[PDB]
């Protein structure tokens, strides 16, 4: 679990938002995870405006941040879940780290801010939902 929480919008792993987050709905796209819902209190986090593949993601599995070189956000064949049907993931990130269920949301940043969220995984390998391009978060 896990959201980003910039301005007045929250930004959630589109398989995880909840009832309340679907009637707040400001944009979702099923090809990115993503969904972002509308909030009333103004938010704690900064969104990277940058080019950086290295960062530091958060693991709820170990309770632990690791540092992770990752891939340029890109489209990425990503098996059948109970969530998706098999299909082929845009904007999405891979590096080298341990993941499992549950760590989906957990916020990868590098020194500019938030450069995104935990989306996918397995087999030692860790793939992040981009958010740098979507500029209107800070507008
Ligand atoms: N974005 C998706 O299609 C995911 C929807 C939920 C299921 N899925 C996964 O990859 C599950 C999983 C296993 C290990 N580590 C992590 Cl962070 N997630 C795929
Ligand atoms: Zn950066």
């Amino acid at each position: 679990s896990g959201a980003i929480y910039v301005g007045n919008y929250r930004v959630v792993n589109r398989h995880l938002a909840t009832h309340n987050d679907w009637a707040n709905l400001v944009w979702e796209d099923s090809s990115r995870d993503l969904l972002v819902s509308s909030t009333t209190a103004q938010g704690c986090d900064t969104i990277a405006r940058c080019d950086c593949q290295t960062g530091v993601y958060y693991c709820s599995s170990r309770r632990k941040h690791y540092p992770v070189s990752f891939s340029k956000p890109s489209l990425i064949f990503v098996e059948a879940s109970e969530y998706y049907p098999a299909r082929y993931q845009s904007h999405l990130m891979l590096a080298v780290g341990h993941s499992e269920p549950g760590d989906c949301g957990g916020i990868l940043r590098c020194q500019h801010g938030v450069v995104g969220i935990v989306s996918t995984g397995g087999n030692g390998l860790v793939g992040f939902a981009d958010v740098r391009d979507l500029l209107w978060l800070d507008e």
